[PDB]
């Protein structure tokens, strides 16, 4: 990562920018096993082996409630949620394949962001 996102304080305005990330991956068809956290019930011994769990609804909230001083932990949150998935998941499940499409458009989004505070 470069040094700004690294290091740079996040600002009020800063956080306009990852409130838009966040409500476009919220809303991206692909996104839907991540918007609540995974259900225990239908996923046996998930809160055994994934020791971080990550959703997008937590994430909202901490965007909300200002948590994230640097990007960099933004940044950490968003990939625990593709990094769980594809560690409890087959490579052929429909969660992991949502992981795959929802990682590479969130990289578009955050590209998108870091430009924007450049200028
Ligand atoms: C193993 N597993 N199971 C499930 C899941 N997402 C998921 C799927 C459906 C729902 C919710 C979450 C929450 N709200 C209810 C519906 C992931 Cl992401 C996962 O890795």
């Amino acid at each position: 990562e470069d040094a700004m996102t690294v290091l740079t304080p996040l600002t009020e305005k800063d956080y306009e920018g990852l409130k838009r990330v966040l409500r476009s991956l919220q809303a991206h068809k692909m996104a839907w096993p991540f918007l609540e956290p995974v259900d225990p019930n239908d996923a046996p011994d998930y809160y055994g082996v994934i020791k971080e769990p990550m959703d997008l609804a937590t994430m909202e909230e901490r965007v909300q409630r200002r948590y994230y001083e640097k990007l960099t932990e933004f940044v950490a949150d968003m990939t625990k949620i593709f990094d769980n998935c594809r560690y409890y998941n087959p490579s052929d499940s429909p969660f992991y394949q949502c992981a795959e499409v929802l990682e590479s458009f969130f990289v578009q989004k955050l590209k998108g962001f870091k430009a924007s505070r450049s200028h």
